């Protein structure tokens, strides 16, 4: 327990909050919120508040409406943009029924009991890194999107090629006025694309941030008459935008995947971890990359994983283990994209790692290579699997699969699959534009 | 035994022909033509007019090129919209290599190989009534086609509803006067759809027939300042079009289909040769819907198959079996659209059918409802199967299908492939605006 | 030489740096950089600040592409441009393998390279003298540049005719606050052309001052 009830009771009168915002994430990974008189605070740190569970996207039915908001109180935190008008301070909550239980389909509650058969392993600590990458677009005179990017730089590019400089270095000031510690920012590879990183965090706390960040990026890129996506790949062509996820285990307080005196200076433990993300890595794909367009990034040459190895240093497969060791010592998946549910991508992450470590499954042979480049015969010869190559690819591969099943409990899988099902159809029956260019005048 | 050289010398002189078009089509089916003067006749007639096949879509490569080609002398057309400025003649034509072998990629020479299946098995001849659909889209000032349909009328709608009765009748009219045996016209359900109906005949005249059909639609709804397609699927929401393969085989001159005696009238050899289609339908489908758009037109509500099953007077099912009997009773298969190449669509139809008359295989019971409204569990109790539901599924199986392959033969087979894959690689990786829309700003 | 890590420790604290960019220079000769906030500066000074070598033209392969940047403390500079909303000073780095070796395809090092050759016969210094010109075109109401000049004067002309007068004014001065010697600043032969000369230095460190300049002169004509 970082804050207590007294803590916050005092946080907010010598800070001055007007106002609080009681947020949770629904099963698509889109941060919900209400907000409250501070005058309201006892009613939510009693949780108290309510609101219209039929109404947020994969939590319950119509007939059953009535869900509760428990605040978590280590999660608060003020936003500075508000404070001229009505200073603003959040809590993250947990979803809970009306008789007291815990809801089984709040994405949160899931990870945190992925977390607890880590503990039963001996581990206790859960790592995550995560590099969520995002473009800019312009905003037209009506404040809506347009199809321009914001500047057509590229990696690591300075100033008048780079034009998001400002938005950045915007970014990152209220991100650290917030608490978060910055590691780096820059242009990206793509025209119009970014990234600021920052540390990694235990499991909750991560995901808690990637919600965090997402938000405070779109509205900070608003001020600068931009529009930020996060959306996987929004253009044809060049990069798309990858969540990298770096994992690591602590075991004591240490990273139990440094391994001083052993190949490649990883532990047994990190090469079972290895060995579970790439047994059940064809089959978490649908939920790390949960959108159709996730697809579309998942292709050769463009930095992206599309398929299943890992190696050191390489940024082709689907783990890269980078050059850092100690207690920096990561995996690093490549594959989960900024669409994803952070806290549902990290509970079948977590159970696949976790899968391989309690078996003591045995590491393939990293491949040392341009994956991308090397032929068909060849990579099939080395066991390399593809990845699903579309989202209803990905659900089927995701269906069959007990242990990422389990991972996220029967609710959320229900909840999840029908949605996805429901999308992924759209999609199929839509009449593309480029349908009627190839077809139109040739048939 | 239609036309003789002597025919032909003679039909060129006394209807003052001026220009011979030597025709052939492709691996798309895409027809293709060169024009030669009158005074190259015999030039033509024997077998020496020359061409770049490595230069048509599914021939040869660049590095053996030199192809030949053989007019059919009993294709012979004049096109009369040409007699004002240059009396054109035209004939259809057999790809032959320079060793004088045919040429073993040729789609109507394929068609005849499978032919010769069917007479080694006793049937006199193969009749197919093509009813292939179309739209019509108006032109700009440019002469380039826009989204706007002609009209907005429906099925069998009236003139000022229907405004197309106009080019419709000028389409009637090259047609008669081309020697067509025109059978009805009308507007069709769609808005801005039209369908004109004309005789059956032998698979063969009838792909000929289809051909020249698509291209009189074409330029006589130009000269309306119309743009006419037999695009599968124009549009999401309405109906698409199709191109319904009205089939029978015949015996001595007899409808082998009818046998009045028999339960619905239907023969054994219908019975047995609607099991074929029944059992390869989800393996033809690759060849009979080419195109990622055809898989747009194959879902439930429109008229259009979706299921392999068969019925009488059903327009749900994968086989129709209409009310008429005697002469012209007959499997009418709505699963193929007017993008199919008619001489591997009805290569593979007769291939199926073929097959299961050989081997005596039993039909399936008819369905006798509306499939479209029926649940996922009625028709997995019924053994009602899906047809593939993407041309990459439909390609996969096509592929493990021996004896659809084999109907199609090894060049033809191999590139049909390659050129479907490719097209279903370019489509899989474009970024759609749908999914803009749908993501751009949700993620 | 210049400055020393505490040095620059100390620097850093007086001068309420915020943020440190970590810049260098690919094979075309294009600067290239990152961000980072004032807190990893022990990181960066312990040469453990990472990229991606395969996003960078003529560089390393994506099957071994980790890098790493080892920052000259003598390179230390502060952007003045910056100051109002988070000060940021930059460091000029060379590249490392991660195996701890340099790398051999980092121009910077390559001219290093070619100085020692330059020592073992004799000489202690290789000055160079850059006189790098430019023009200035008008941008449009979306900030793209047009084909229009600035101004259609010719060498040496005063204003009116000379229409660059305030932009290379703004330059000499973002240029002198940043430690520059600025020499002589004027109007060229060609209508647009401009010229800003600076004193020579060390073939480096001279090397260094063009890359700073270019990024200087395209940053205040913005
Ligand atoms: N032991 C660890 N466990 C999990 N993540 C870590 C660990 N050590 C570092 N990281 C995180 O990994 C992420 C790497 O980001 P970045 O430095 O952008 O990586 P890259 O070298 O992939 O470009 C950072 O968020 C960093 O804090
Ligand atoms: N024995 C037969 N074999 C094949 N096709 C036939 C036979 N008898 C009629 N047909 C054809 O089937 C097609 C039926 O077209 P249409 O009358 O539009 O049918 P529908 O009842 O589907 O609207 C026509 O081309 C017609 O010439
Ligand atoms: N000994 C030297 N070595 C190298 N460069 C020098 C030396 N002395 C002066 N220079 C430089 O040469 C450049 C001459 O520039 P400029 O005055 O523009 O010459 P020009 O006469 O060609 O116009 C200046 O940068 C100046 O500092
Ligand atoms: C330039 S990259 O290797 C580009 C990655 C790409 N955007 C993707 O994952 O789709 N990212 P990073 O070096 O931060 O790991
Ligand atoms: C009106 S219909 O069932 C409409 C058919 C639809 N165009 C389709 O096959 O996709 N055709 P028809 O009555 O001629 O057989
Ligand atoms: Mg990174
Ligand atoms: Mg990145
Ligand atoms: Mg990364
Ligand atoms: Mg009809
Ligand atoms: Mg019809
Ligand atoms: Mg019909
Ligand atoms: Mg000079
Ligand atoms: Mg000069």
């Amino acid at each position: 327990a970082k804050y207590t009830r007294e803590d916050i009771e005092k946080l907010v009168k010598e800070e001055n909050v007007k106002y609080i915002r009681l947020q949770f994430t629904d099963i698509l990974g889109t941060i919900k919120n209400v907000e409250i008189p501070v005058s309201q605070l006892g009613k939510a740190l009693d949780n108290k508040v309510m609101f219209d569970g039929s109404s947020i996207e994969g939590f319950v039915r119509i007939e059953e409406s009535d869900m509760y908001l428990y605040p978590d109180l280590n999660t608060f935190v003020i936003f500075p943009w508000t404070a001229e008008k009505g200073k603003v301070a959040r809590f993250i909550c947990d979803i809970y029924n009306p008789d007291g239980t815990p809801f089984e389909g709040d994405p949160r509650n899931n990870l945190k009991r992925i977390l607890k058969e880590m503990e039963d392993l001996g581990f206790s600590d859960f790592n995550l890194g995560p590099e969520p990458e995002f473009f800019l677009f312009k905003l037209d005179e009506k404040g809506e999107p347009t199809l321009e990017l914001n500047d057509k730089g590229g990696y690591f590019d300075l100033a008048p090629t780079d034009l998001g400089e400002n938005c950045r270095r915007d970014i990152v000031l209220e991100l650290e006025e917030m608490g978060f510690e910055i590691e780096a920012s820059h242009h990206e590879v793509a025209p119009g694309q970014h990234e600021i990183d920052f540390k990694y965090a235990g499991a909750v706390r991560s995901c808690d941030d990637i919600q965090t960040f997402k938000l405070v990026v779109k509205t900070i890129a608003r001020k600068h008459g931009l529009h930020a996506t996060f959306m996987p790949k929004p253009l044809f062509g060049v990069n798309g935008s990858g969540m990298h996820c770096n994992l690591s285990l602590f075991k004591n307080g240490v990273n139990a995947f440094f391994d001083e005196n052993a190949d490649l200076q990883l532990s047994e433990t990190a090469k079972h971890f290895i060995a579970g993300i790439v047994k059940h890595a064809t089959s978490f794909t649908a939920v790390t990359n949960p959108t159709v367009n996730s697809y579309k990034r998942l292709v050769p040459g463009y930095e992206a994983p599309c398929y299943v190895a890992w190696s050191a240093q390489n940024r082709s497969p689907l783990i890269r283990i980078p050059a850092s060791r100690g207690i920096s010592t990561r995996v690093e998946v490549r594959s989960v994209d900024p669409a994803a549910n952070p806290y549902l991508a990290l509970s079948v992450l977590l159970a696949a790692g976790l899968d391989g470590i309690k078996n003591k499954l045995e590491a393939p042979a990293p491949i040392d290579r341009n994956i991308y480049v090397m032929s068909k015969e060849e990579r099939m010869e080395n066991g390399i699997v593809d990845l699903p190559a579309t989202l209803a690819e990905a659900l089927e591969e995701f269906k069959s699969n007990e242990v990422m099943v389990k991972a996220l409990g029967e609710h959320l899988f229900e909840h999840f699959i029908e949605a996805k099902e429901i999308e992924w159809d759209m999609f199929r029956t839509q009449v593309h534009p480029w349908e009627r260019e190839q077809y139109m005048s040739q048939y």
